[PDB]
């Protein structure tokens, strides 16, 4: 069985609160994830050679999957990818910047804080569905873009360093439509070793 | 003061129970709708004249509209019209098709049962946020559409006849991820007479 699947969450439903709570990590991962897994995967069920491109392979060739498929793969693969990478960023634990991506954010934006500003305004102007990413040229220069819906920077050859999920499912159960309250409060669990892993696959 | 209003909701805030929460009514009307009228009242300080194009102005004339305020234009008066003619589309009172609403609806879909589910599909299948709508050509076509965001039909010249907003934040508190059953409930608080009138203003 070579089909996509749901990767585990990577700790306890309830060990992101009081920052996210456990009833939205469960419907986040349990149901939303588990969507748009199971709809790529009846997607492909046609064309089962597929299931041996990785996500990011079905991401970087959009425009040249079966025209049939085109659209459903771009908002599944994008769903499945996204969130996997979501919670991945995630943490219970403490961390902060470190290392080579520590660096380069201070040259990037100029200070830590000034990149949180950006992020965070970004993030908060998305209009409708999408998602705010920190992102890395494949020589390492980082900057901030958003996408919409299920759309990923991985289809424009960037790389995801850390990114926010601002579909109202992610938030809305505990903080209803004070997204800013979200988007402040995330930052207290962003996994700052796991970016750094991203930075460093570069 | 010719200054867009949020139009007073046309029931109390509980009157949709059990089909739509009070708490989801409070924020939708309070916050939501709120927040558009606010931000296009300010996007127009600029521009005070347009406080006299009425809603339906702003959104045909889109692309004629000065550019630095295109795109927030767009959003906010979308946003501002699309609830309001939302919660209108709405009542306690119990209602059915009739006149040549009904009659139109037989004519262009077969019958009732079959523009329901028509419209139901359409309304399932919005990826990311926006809306489903029931729509009449100048001449009275009736036929089924989406939009994204708060884009509307009025922007292309077609008739909201009734509109559904399936942005997670009209469902979320009651329904989670289940939009299917949010739907299916909100067929029982559609206000036949009010699209009965939206149809005859054609
Ligand atoms: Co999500
Ligand atoms: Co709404």
């Amino acid at each position: 069985n070579n089909k996509f699947k749901v990767k585990p969450l990577p700790y306890a439903y309830d060990a992101l609160e009081p920052y996210i709570d456990k009833e939205t990590m469960k419907l986040h991962h349990d149901k939303h994830y588990q969507a748009y897994v199971d709809k790529l995967n009846a997607a492909l069920e046609k064309y089962p050679e597929l299931y041996n491109y990785s996500l990011c392979e079905l991401l970087q060739n959009l425009d040249s999957l079966p025209k049939d498929i085109a659209t459903t793969v771009r908002n599944n693969a994008g769903g499945a990818y996204n969130h996997k990478f979501f919670f991945d960023i995630m943490t219970p634990e403490k961390t902060i910047p470190s290392e080579s991506l520590k660096e380069a954010i201070d040259r990037d934006f100029g200070s830590f804080e000034k990149f949180k500003q950006e992020f965070q305004k970004s993030a908060l102007d998305v209009f409708g569905s999408g998602w705010a990413w920190l992102v890395a040229t494949k020589d390492g220069k980082l900057s901030i873009m958003t996408t919409p819906n299920q759309d990923s920077p991985v289809s424009k050859n960037l790389t995801p360093i850390i990114g926010l999920d601002v579909w109202e499912h992610a938030y809305y159960l505990k903080y209803q439509n004070r997204r800013n309250e979200y988007i402040d409060n995330w930052f207290n669990v962003v996994n700052w070793n796991g970016a750094l892993e991203n930075y460093k696959n570069l």
